[PDB]
């Protein structure tokens, strides 16, 4: 699941990075505590139906 | 045109910087005499048809 991804950032003292959809990453962004960064450009350009 | 973009960024002494598309930016990075940079995330997400 997503949420375990976030986890295993936020726990890993910077050994682990998530590779998500950039939607999610910025919600996660704006949520506390505030530990987690959108990095780069993406890598693909696509939408949800 | 692109290319006058490009010689007022090369001749201006870092006090012009140009937006233009990702695409052609990252061409002229590779172009000689290799003194540009691209810098920063894309703003936007698109493509050409």
């Amino acid at each position: 699941t997503t949420a375990e991804g976030v986890a295993r950032v936020r726990k890993s003292k910077g050994k682990f990075a998530f590779l998500l959809e950039s939607t999610m990453n910025e919600y996660i962004e704006q949520r506390k505590p505030c530990d987690t960064m959108k990095v780069g450009g993406n890598l693909d350009s696509k939408g949800y139906g």
